[PDB]
């Protein structure tokens, strides 16, 4: 073909805003193909009073996207969808979108995967153990270390640990894990974001980075040794820093990415600064995968209230990465 192979969009939890966000792509010229139930997409468009012409995907049709059309790779829900109403019978459908999306991108049929939001509890309620797309894709591709990084114009925040109960965070953090996470972060910033010598600022685990060992020992026993190892590999880390002020910039503390030890240590600030522009990108897979930075927003499904800014940013980032692959 002439144009790039299209981006594949998993439409996510069907009762949530994922379908709505995919329908918002119909008015763009972004080269996207939607994985989802075609009847669902048509019915959601009707509920939203949108006039969209749907095409079924074919590899023998043009990769150039035209406004007003939406190309779909149909995957059938087990049961018809009611907006805002979770149905555990459709959890396997969601997992099929993830599995088919990973597989089709792995084979090069599509140039990148973008994920609309999924409802984790609904998947688990159906009997499918699931902590997030990030771990699902790591397992699918048999990659030991992947990194969740949220990115916006204000900042990039990578996580050492992702979806864990807070009780499990300290035991999950080892020096080796920090090293492997930051090695992947450094590699991606240099090779995929064009940052020649990344500067990475790293939070401590404990308040005030453990208060010189008086408020937890993990900085002394785990984090600082890991950062020393990374420095001696030539990776320009600074830390451990207190998370409550690390995100405040000054004339000298500039960095290319922050590392937070756990989910709620880093994501609240990032989403406060850039919720409607930020992208969740998974580092370390053999495919490009980006994501919205928000959840299913079930109460907004079918209501024309959700902001498509994160989805649009996620598609554009995936496109930019695919063009520079
Ligand atoms: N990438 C993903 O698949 C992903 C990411 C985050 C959360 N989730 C899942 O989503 C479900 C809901 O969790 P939550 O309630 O913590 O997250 P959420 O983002 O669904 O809701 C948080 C708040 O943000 C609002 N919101 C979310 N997206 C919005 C948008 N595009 N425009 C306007 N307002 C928006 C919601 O109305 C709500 O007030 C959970 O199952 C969670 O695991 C999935
Ligand atoms: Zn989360």
């Amino acid at each position: 073909h002439h144009h790039m192979n299209p981006l594949l969009i998993s439409s996510g939890e069907p009762a949530g805003i994922g379908p709505d966000l995919c329908l918002a792509l119909a008015e763009t010229d972004l080269p996207v193909v939607i994985l989802g139930d075609l009847s669902l997409l048509e019915a959601r468009a009707s509920e939203l009073n949108l006039s969209i012409k749907f095409l079924e995907y074919s590899p023998h049709q043009s990769f150039k996207k035209k406004a007003g059309y939406l190309t779909v790779w149909p995957v059938p829900c087990a049961a018809p969808v009611i907006s805002g109403e979770l149905n555990p019978q459709n959890a396997a459908y969601v997992m099929e979108l993830l599995t088919l999306g990973a597989s089709l991108c792995s084979k090069g049929e599509f140039s990148a995967l973008v994920t609309a939001p999924v409802h984790k509890a609904n998947i688990n309620a159906a009997g499918i153990t699931f902590t997030g797309h990030t771990e699902f894709f790591a397992d699918f591709f048999e990659v030991e270390t992947v990194v969740m990084m949220l990115a916006c114009s204000q900042m990039k925040v990578a996580l050492v640990t992702t979806h864990l109960p807070l009780r499990m965070v300290p035991d999950a953090i080892s020096s080796l894990l920090i090293i492997k996470v930051i090695q992947q972060l450094h590699h991606s910033l240099k090779h995929d974001f064009g940052i020649q010598s990344p500067k990475i600022n790293v939070a401590g685990l404990n308040p005030h980075a453990g208060e010189s060992g008086y408020l937890g020992r993990e900085e002394i026993e785990i984090i600082t040794p890991a950062l020393n190892t990374l420095k001696n590999q030539g990776i320009d880390v600074l830390g451990p820093l207190p998370a409550d002020t690390m995100f405040i910039t000054n004339h000298i503390n500039h960095c290319d990415a922050y590392v937070a030890m756990y989910h709620d240590q880093g994501l609240p600030v990032l989403k406060y600064a850039g919720f409607n522009e930020a992208v969740n990108i998974t580092l370390g897979l053999p495919i490009i995968r980006t994501s919205v930075d928000h959840g299913t927003a079930l109460e907004l499904a079918g209501k024309n209230k959700a902001n498509p800014g994160s989805m649009l940013a996620a598609v554009k980032m995936a496109k930019d990465m695919a063009l520079t692959r």
